[PDB]
């Protein structure tokens, strides 16, 4: 079988809670009122939620109204208990309501408003010190969610909000976010393919906090070698092949051999063998102004097959690579 696996850090945190925590089945759901709410305009598409900037016509505010779509509606009371215990954390989106059309029958969670800046424009025109200072406030998110016994399990830039005129990020959609309990078997149906790390490709099932790790490391390599997405499979399986066509395929066997995981058949003929490529290989003109040596060591720590070998967190926000920035 397996060798079991339990995160560095932040173990105990939800034993330490009472049950009310993250017994999430157990939460009783106060439904606010839908005529509180008028919808102006459409800026979200999502998987299974569509998003509006509405005025709350009780106090003439702007607030973010995200319609469930049936299977994200199916897990709210995860997705409310989870925004719930992470209210008032280092950019992390505000539940404000919880409503239900009489209509449809269906809910929608209320937020905060943020005056988004087009994801283009932040793709193609942040500066090295940007994505710096925004990578850091990504990293205070992750670190508070997970010091909550939390792990997001969707990071991607979909899932990042930035208002840049006023240097505002918010990490956003826990609709699949999960309370981590040491050698709980997840899903590993998680993330979206490009940002899946290794143990969920792999079928390892007793994952961490550190997949969220992986997942940042997907957005910077991404963003600083100028390729989107970064790990471009064409499926869950071809995925773990794009990943050993950079990493190599010793590091992923050794892995493997480390936590005695059970390949899928159809891997080892389709995997065949690759060597580890130096991430100098992915700079050229048009992105050496992104790249530092700092940038490919915080990379090269976050870009790990082992999950528990990546930076934490916290580590990660100690590195060379935020000294530059304004703290
Ligand atoms: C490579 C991504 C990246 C790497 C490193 C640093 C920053 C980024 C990054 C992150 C996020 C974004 C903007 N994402 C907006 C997505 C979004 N808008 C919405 C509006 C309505 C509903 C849902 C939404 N969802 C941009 C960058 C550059
Ligand atoms: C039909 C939009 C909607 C979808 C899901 C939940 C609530 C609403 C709703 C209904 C009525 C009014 C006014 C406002 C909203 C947001």
């Amino acid at each position: 079988g397996p060798v079991p696996s339990r995160a560095r850090v932040y173990t105990d945190v939800n034993t330490h809670r009472p049950s009310e925590y993250w017994d999430y089945e157990s939460h009783v759901v106060e439904w606010g009122n839908q005529d509180d709410y008028q919808l102006v305009r459409k800026l979200g598409r999502g998987k299974y939620s569509e998003v509006f900037e509405a005025i709350n016509i009780t106090n003439n505010e702007k607030v973010v109204v995200k319609i469930l779509k049936p299977v994200a509606a199916a897990k709210i009371k995860r997705e409310i208990k989870i925004l719930e215990n992470l209210r008032g954390g280092p950019n992390i989106i505000t539940l404000a309501d919880i409503v239900k059309d009489p209509v449809s029958r269906t809910p929608a969670l209320v937020f905060e408003h943020v005056n988004n800046t087009d994801f283009k424009q932040l793709y193609q025109t942040l500066t090295d010190y940007d994505i710096r200072f925004y990578m850091y406030e990504i990293l205070k998110a992750l670190d508070y969610c997970h010091s909550m016994g939390i792990m997001h399990r969707d990071v991607k830039p979909h899932n990042v909000m930035i208002d840049h005129e006023h240097r505002k990020l918010r990490l956003i959609d826990w609709g699949l976010a999960e309370f981590y309990h040491p050698g709980q078997e997840y899903n590993v149906r998680v993330a979206s393919r490009y940002f899946k790390g290794p143990e969920l490709l792999v079928d390892y099932q007793m994952y961490d906090y550190s997949l969220d790790m992986w997942s940042l490391g997907c957005m910077l390599a991404s963003m600083i070698f100028r390729k989107e997405p970064f790990f471009h499979g064409h499926d869950n399986y071809d995925q773990l092949v794009r990943i050993a066509k950079v990493l190599g395929t010793e590091d992923l066997y050794d892995y493997i051999d480390k936590y005695n995981i059970e390949l899928d058949p159809r891997f080892n003929d389709i995997l065949g063998r690759h060597s580890r490529k130096r991430w100098e290989r992915f700079v050229h003109s048009e992105n050496q102004h992104l790249v530092s040596p700092e940038a490919l060591d915080f990379l090269d720590k976050l870009l790990r097959y082992d999950h528990q070998s990546r930076l934490t967190a916290r580590e990660a926000m100690e590195h060379p690579y935020f000294y530059t920035v304004v703290k």
